[PDB]
This record gives C-alpha cells, structure tokens and sequence, in this order.
C-alpha cells in the first residue's frame, strides 16, 4: 500500500555531492559581509545581536537521504493519492534510476534548496493537483521541483517549494536585479527580501533513484 510520498532519491555519491555544494554556497553568503548581512537582517531584523552560522542556522532538514518530492500520500490518506499511485508510469518508474538536472541553488530566511528542471520524461511522474496553484501560475509545469538541502528551525520544508516559486515569479517580472556579482560556479542575484539564487553557470546532473518513503 501507498507511503508517505513518492520522490526521486539521489544517491549516496550525488547527495553528498549536492550536499556540499550547498554547504559552499551558504558559506559564501556568511564569508562575505554585503552578503550576510542582508539575510541576518531578513532573518531577525532587529533583535538582540547574535551570532549566526548559516550552515548551523539551516541546520535542520526532511528525514532520509536528499530528495525531490512528487506526491504527498499520506499512506493513501490525501486527496489524489491513490489515482497517482495507480499510473502506470508510476508502477513503471518505481526502482528505477533517473539523472536531475540542478540550475540552481536559492537560499531565503526559512529555506535552503536546489531548483530541479524536470526532463519531459520524469514531468510524467509530476502531480497535477499541487497545492496553491495560484503561486506557479503562468508558470511551467513542475516549476517549484526542489531538493531541500535546509531550513530554519520552525519551517517546514514544504516551504522550500513555496520560496522558489516566488523567487521565479520576481525573475519572470524582471524585479531580479542584475547579478550582484560572480561566484566560482555561476552568477548571484539578489532578489530582495533575503532572496539570494545562484544560476549555475553548468548544471548539476545528480542520480537518483524513484521510489516511495514510509514514515
């Protein structure tokens, strides 16, 4: 019977791999006081000074190893459950291997992700009941498909599917500034509101596998 929710796993190799490249970004962001300083502002504002890790700030993160969510099941308990689960492309898909293309990695006061770009083959395996659809409207489907890398200590990552929707609501609105500048793996823009994405300037295959996780 159905689990917790379907998503693509990557594997040991390749979410260690994303893992650190994550890690690197944040670390950016916190070695370089422009930087920082801006999200510390969007994340606290004015509260007691406080010293603050970003890598330890986004410290929590979902069960298991890295993922890119599909469907929310619930063990069969939410609405569009078991008509996903009975897709033939769905049976198909389960076991098998699959390579996500990551453009880019964002990071935002409540979360820290990689935007996934779906092929045409793995959109297939993509819900077209998700929540909110007002927040992805005039947007391609499977925009907000995401690999949470972390997030602030009372969010849920869910949440990280919401963030990167905004921030490519503002870059089809052209409010994204032009880059604030370069880093080794492509250009940071500064969205505003403690939004920073970095557009790889060549996107990170990573492998994974498609299957189902239980609670």
């Amino acid at each position: 019977f159905l689990p917790l929710y379907f998503g693509w796993f990557l594997t040991k190799k390749s979410s260690e791999t994303l893992r650190k490249a994550g890690q690197v970004f944040l670390e950016e962001l916190g070695n370089h006081k422009a930087f920082k300083k801006e999200l510390r502002h969007f994340i606290s504002g004015d509260e007691p000074k406080e010293k603050l890790e970003l890598v330890s700030y986004f410290g929590k993160r979902p069960p298991g190893v890295l993922h890119c969510t599909t469907k929310f099941c619930d063990y069969g308990k939410a609405a569009g459950a078991e008509e996903y689960a009975q897709q033939e492309v769905v049976k198909r898909s389960y076991g098998k291997a699959f390579k996500l293309s990551i453009s880019a990695l964002f990071v935002t006061p409540k979360t820290a992700g990689a935007q996934v770009v779906l092929t045409d083959q793995e959109l297939q395996l993509w819900p077209s009941d998700l929540d909110k659809p007002s927040a992805s409207e005039g947007l391609p489907p499977g925009s907000r498909a995401h690999v949470t890398l972390g997030c602030a200590a009372d969010v849920q990552p869910v949440q990280t599917g919401l963030d990167l929707l905004d921030i490519l609501q503002q870059v089809k609105g052209g409010s994204q500034g032009e880059a604030v500048g370069e880093l080794p793996r492509g250009k940071l823009y500064s969205l505003g509101k403690g939004r920073w994405m970095l557009s790889l300037t060549k996107k990170m295959e990573v492998k994974a596998i498609f299957t189902g996780y239980y609670g």
